[PDB]
């Protein structure tokens, strides 16, 4: 769709399932639905483990927002 959406939904659908028409609200990732910290820690530290960044815990406030997470991944891995 817009960018991080591919891998967000390869770890989304890879760790629980695919939610990407419950879970693309623009609002958060670990508010807007709050699932847990396990699943949201967990698809993320793969996003960042295939992408090869830097991330750490930014990532709960930097992909929470589609726009932020556009934004991270153009800014950081900017492919």
């Amino acid at each position: 769709l817009k960018s991080t959406f591919d891998d967000i939904k390869k770890i989304i659908s890879k760790q629980l399932s695919v939610e990407e028409d419950k879970i693309q609200m623009n609002s958060n990732f670990t508010k807007d639905l709050g699932a847990d910290s396990l699943d949201l820690v967990e698809l993320i530290m793969a996003l960042e483990e295939k992408f090869n960044v830097t991330i750490s815990d930014q990532d709960a406030l930097k992909i929470n927002t589609v726009q932020d997470a556009i934004d991270y991944i153009e800014k950081n891995n900017k492919q």
